[PDB]
């Protein structure tokens, strides 16, 4: 609502592998620049490969960025990015844009 919102989704899991599908939507807020969605991966999990989004890691915390080098986007738009990780696929602590996430957590 009058801001940036995101939601978690499932792509496809093959036995032990799972396909993460995050949804990013920036509408309402002023002119944007880039979207950075990060979360905590307590349970045995790790993004082995990421597409359309550079997923990084740091100990027990993870983050996903795409325009972290240009940061040039409009105040209104919607984009999604998927990836493949080895584990359950049940991420938590959905915080993006410095602590922001609706319709999920």
């Amino acid at each position: 609502a009058t801001s940036a919102t995101a939601t978690f989704a499932k792509t496809s899991d093959w036995g032990t592998g799972f396909g993460g599908s995050w949804t990013v939507k920036n509408t309402g807020t002023t002119s944007l620049s880039s979207w950075t969605v990060e979360w905590d991966f307590p349970t045995g999990t790790k993004v082995t490969s990421a597409w359309d989004a550079t997923v990084t890691n740091s100990g027990d915390h993870w983050t996903a960025k795409n325009v972290g080098w240009n940061g040039t986007l409009a105040p209104g738009a919607s984009v999604s990015f998927g990836f493949n990780g080895s584990g359950p696929g049940s991420p938590s602590n959905c915080k993006l844009n410095g602590g922001s996430c609706d319709g999920t957590s």
